[PDB]
This record gives structure tokens, C-alpha cells and sequence, in this order.
């Protein structure tokens, strides 16, 4: 009835758009999309990954937000998911049927997890004008977007909580129709958004963080069984979109930044996240954990001494892509507790966050890890084999032990550092959320880019800049929408990658170079 003839397909398409993924019959299509949003862009900047190519310095990988690549990013983050969502809206906007009303609120929840990434990447977006038929939509400021999204999520939760029967289980690749689980995802996204805005607007943060956690409202994601992930299933086969860039193009490798933490912390998640690469061959062949540096400057190489044989993220056609896991919830509460948004020892949520992350990665030895005081490992000159590059990731960097401080920051500031750092490790491979959190808090410290002309390409200086502040809108886009002329005003700066977004906290910490 309703699923096969109206929403079913549009809904599955929406789910696949949040983080680029698709059917196997779509070959490398989605991988090219995941590459633009996560692998060679965001994942590259924060150092989750390393590119075995520089593309002639012609795309987002080396911070060259060209007109074509930015139009593509806009599609991947915003417009692609809008089309099917909008159709779902035009078909159910006017229905007394509480069932179709349940379908539209879930579609909205999905569309928001997506547009959250969009706003955190571009800043102002067309949130409120969404679906008003207008030829040229109106953009809202990142602040309005945030406020509206909060109110809308809150509105989805109210209606969805009154629904007690499985909704479109046949097309729900996320929770299989379980409406209670969608309520949790929504509140969990609320908790995310609220923590995001606390430094800027402490009161807005508190208004929603309460609704998000009030038990009467469904609660948040607290068990691995409630996590939101999408993967291949009988309901809809999928080909993990990371494979194209990892195995076919041989361009995505383990990043120098995350390797640095995993290594120096003696993190058992190292083995779970990446494979062991090779260097050379035969006798003098070394087999270890070799990462590729961020914003690589060297061209693609396929020799036995190249990055083609550096460590790769472990992944196969069945691997899933995560939207929101229990571990994040705990780290969010830790930051929340740390700023009096909720009660409880920031430390208890912190450690528990790590414990859950290990359970999700199937590893163990938490107590030993939490006792560690080792510092992240750096990439000095004669250790980086894929060109010349070095960066000391340990300088002024904290360790896993909650009570172990450096003295370089106030205790409150280091505890946040610890939280965001461990959250960074638990978030993997959610490249866009980690990158957003870096730009917001300044943590965890990252390995500087290798391509020194990178900062310059977006209007910034290498001295401080370790990553772009946002993507810019393709200039030609202004020609079709006379409203975009307002973008810079809504941004508070020019439409370039150097401009900071609304939620960047003041005095964002910076690693000491020494
Ligand atoms: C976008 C980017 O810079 N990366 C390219 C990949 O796109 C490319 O794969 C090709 O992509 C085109 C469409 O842009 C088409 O789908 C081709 O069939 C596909 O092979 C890849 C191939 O080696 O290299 C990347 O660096």
C-alpha cells in the first residue's frame, strides 16, 4: 500500500544519502561521493585518512575549492537528499493519517542528520525555505538553522512518541520500523546540536539538552543495540562506499593524525581500524603501521615503496557507515556535565564513553588504557617514508588518564581536550563530525598539512591553520539564485574556506609548535 506505492523508495534513497552509500549495481558512483564528503576532504583534514595523490592540487583534497567540486559537495550534503525528501513532503504534507504523519516526521529526522552535516560544512543553508516551491530559495544563518532544527527535532519527537506501531519496517534500513529507536536518534541528535552551541549560546544549549534527556521523551542512544548505522542487508544490498577509493583507486590510506594517537596511547583499536602496510619487498621489506601525511603534496605512486602499500582502513562490502553510536552520547554528556548542562562527574561519562567505544570495536583492556599517560606519537623526519614531512604530535598534548594533566591549559580546558580527543577516536570513520568538532573546540591537536600552499588556497596562513574552516559555495551558484548574494553577510565574512563558522568558540586553543 503506502510503502510500495508512495514512500518506500524515496525513503530508502534518503537513508543512502545521509553519508554516501549505494547499491552494488551503482559501482563506484557512491564512493566518488563519499570521497568528496569524507575520504579526501574532511577525513583528510583531521587526519583520519591520508591521500595517496595530490590530484594536481585541483580539488578539495589540497584545499582548492573549485567551482565544480564545490557544486558537487553541495549536492552530496544538501540537494541530493532534498529531492526525495521534498517528494515525501508533497505527498504527505496534507494527510490526517497519523501513519503518513509518522512517515514524514521520520523523513524529517533523516533529512536533518544530513542537513546538520551540510550546515556544519557550508554554514548558512536553505533550511526554512525548504519545500516552498520557490525558484530561488532563501538562506538562513547558521544560527537560525540551528534554532529551527532544534525546534523541528523537538516537534518530531512529540508526534513520534504517540506512535506505537512499526512504521515502514520494509524500508527502514536503520531501525527496521522501530519508532522508539527513531525517537532516540532524534533526541541524540538534539544532544549533539546542543553541545555544539553551548560555547556560543549557553541558554539555547540548556533549553534543549533537557528535552533531549528527559526520560519522558524517549531518552537517547545508550546501548550499542540502539546505534544508528547503515549497511548491506536483505532489505537493500549495499556496497560500502569506502572500497572504491581504498582498493580500486588506491588513494585512501590511514591518516598520520589518528595513527599518532592510536600509536602513542597503545590503543587496541589501532589493529581494529587499520591493516598493516608494507614497505619494499622480499627481504628488506618492513610490515608495520605506516600512515600517509595529511593534505599530501606528493603525486600518486604505486611502487612497493609508495603509499599504495601504506596502511588501509579495514573495510569490505559489508562494513557499515555510522550516523550515531552510543559512545558519542557518553562523550557528549561528558562535555555537558563538564559545563554544568547536566550533573554527574565528567570523568564517569568519559571513562564509560571509552569502555563503550571498545565494546563497539570489539577490543578490550580499558582499565590499562585509562591508566596510560603516554603521549601521542609524532612523525619526525626519518620516519615518514612517503616524502619529506614531520610534525611532533606530542608537544603540549594530553593523554588518556583523566587525572594526568600537562599544566599547559586550565584543568577544565584539558578535560575538554581529553573528551574531544577520545571522542575523535570513537567517532572514526565519521570524518565530518570529527572535523566539525575540531573547528568548534580546537581539539584534538592535528598534524599540520604537508602541502604548504594549502592554507593559501583558501585565504589563510600556514602558521596556525591546520584545516579549512568550511567549504565555499561554488561562485556560479550565485547566478541561479539571486538570494545567495546575501551569503557573505549571513557568514560574517567572505565566502571562502578561511572564514570561521557560527559555533567556533572564542580563543580556540592551538597546539604549541615549540
Ligand atoms: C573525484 C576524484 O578526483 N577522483 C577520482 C575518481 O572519480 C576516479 O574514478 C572515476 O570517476 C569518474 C567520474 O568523476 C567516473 O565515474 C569513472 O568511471 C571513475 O573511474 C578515480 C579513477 O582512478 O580516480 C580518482 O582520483
Amino acid at each position: 500500500e503506502l510503502g510500495p506505492l508512495k514512500y518506500g523508495a524515496r525513503f530508502m534513497n534518503m537513508q543512502q544519502r545521509v553519508i554516501p552509500i549505494g547499491s552494488p549495481s551503482l559501482t563506484t558512483g557512491p564512493g566518488n561521493d563519499l570521497q568528496n564528503t569524507d575520504l579526501i576532504s574532511s577525513g583528510n583534514y583531521i587526519g583520519y585518512f591520508g591521500n595517496n595523490n595530490n590530484w594536481g592540487f585541483n580539488n578539495e583534497a589540497n584545499w582548492n575549492f573549485t567551482d565544480s567540486r564545490m557544486n558537487y559537495a553541495y549536492q552530496n550534503f544538501y540537494s541530493q537528499i532534498f529531492l526525495p525528501w521534498n517528494e515525501i513532503y508533497e505527498i504527505a504534507k496534507d494527510s490526517d493519517s497519523p501513519s503518513e504523519q509518522a512517515i514524514l516526521e521520520i523523513a524529517n529526522i533523516v533529512r536533518n542528520i544530513a542537513w546538520l552535516r551540510a550546515t556544519d560544512v557550508f554554514g548558512p543553508i536553505a533550511y526554512n525555505s525548504a519545500g516552498d516551491g520557490s525558484i530561488a530559495p532563501k538562506f538562513d544563518s547558521q544560527e537560525v538553522v540551528y534554532r529551527s532544527m532544534l525546534a523541528d527535532l523537538s516537534k518530531s519527537v512529540e508526534l513520534l512518541n504517540t506512535i506505537s506501531y512499526s512504521v515502514m519496517a520494509q524500508y527502514d534500513l536503520i531501525y527496521n520500523g522501530n519508532v522508539q529507536n527513531w525517537v532516540k536518534l532524534a533526541n541524540s541528535l538534539m544532544l549533539r546540536i546542543v553541545v555544539r552551541v553551548h560555547f556560543i549560546d549557553e541558554t539555547l544549549a540548556k533549553e534543549y539538552i533537557t528535552k533531549a534527556l528527559d526520560p519522558k521523551n524517549g531518552g537517547v542512544i545508550e546501548d550499542i543495540s540502539s546505534e544508528a548505522k547503515i549497511k548491506s542487508s536483505d532489505k537493500m544490498p549495499l556496497l560500502n562506499s569506502m572500497l572504491a577509493s581504498v582498493n580500486e583507486y588506491n588513494e585512501t590510506r590511514m591518516g598520520a593524525t589518528i595513527w599518532g594517537y592510536l600509536d602513542g596511547y597503545k590503543d587496541p583499536r589501532l589493529s581494529a581500524y587499520f591493516t598493516e602496510g608494507t614497505y619494499g619487498s622480499g627481504s628488506w621489506a618492513q610490515t608495520g603501521y605506516f600512515p600517509v601525511a595529511p593534505t599530501n603534496s606528493k603525486s600518486k605512486s604505486e611502487t612497493s615503496y609508495s603509499a599504495k602499500f601504506a596502511s588501509r582502513p579495514k573495510v569490505d562490502s559489508n562494513s557499515p557507515l555510522y550516523w550515531f553510536r552510543a559512545s558519542e552520547t557518553y562523550f557528549l554528556k561528558a562535555e555537558a556535565a563538564l559545563y554544568n548542562l547536566i550533573g554527574g562527574d565528567p570523568k564517569t561519562f568519559y571513562e564509560q564513553g571509552i569502555n563503550i567505544s571498545f565494546q563497539e570495536q570489539g577490543v578490550s583492556g580499558v582499565a590499562t588504557y585509562l591508566s596510560g599517560t603516554g603521549k601521542p606519537t609524532g612523525l619526525t623526519g626519518s620516519n615518514y617514508k612517503y616524502g619529506t614531512y614531520n610534525h611532533d604530535l606530542s608537544i603540549g598534548n594530553t593523554s588518556p588518564k583523566w587525572d594526568d594533566y600537562t599544566g599547559n591549559l586550565s584543568k577544565q580546558e584539558e578535560q575538554l581536550q581529553k573528551i574531544i580527543t577520545q571522542k575523535y577516536l570513537a567517532l572514526y570513520p565519521n570524518a565530518v563530525e570529527a572535523w566539525t568538532e575540531y573547528r568548534r573546540t580546537g581539539f584534538p591537536y592535528l598534524m599540520k598539512p604537508m602541502d604548504e600552499a594549502a592554507p593559501g588556497r583558501i585565504g589563510a596562513s600556514i602558521e596556525d591553520c591546520r584545516v579549512p574552516e568550511r567549504f565555499r559555495f561554488a561562485p556560479t551558484a550565485y547566478n541561479s539564485n539571486p538570494n545567495m548574494a546575501e551569503i557573505p553577510t549571513l557568514l560574517g565574512g567572505g565566502d571562502i574556506g578561511a572564514t570561521k563558522l557560527w559555533w567556533v568558540r572564542s580563543n580556540r586553543p592551538k597546539q604549541p609548535n615549540q
